[PDB]
């Protein structure tokens, strides 16, 4: 959830 990309 920290990085969605």
């Amino acid at each position: 959830x920290t990085r969605p990309d």
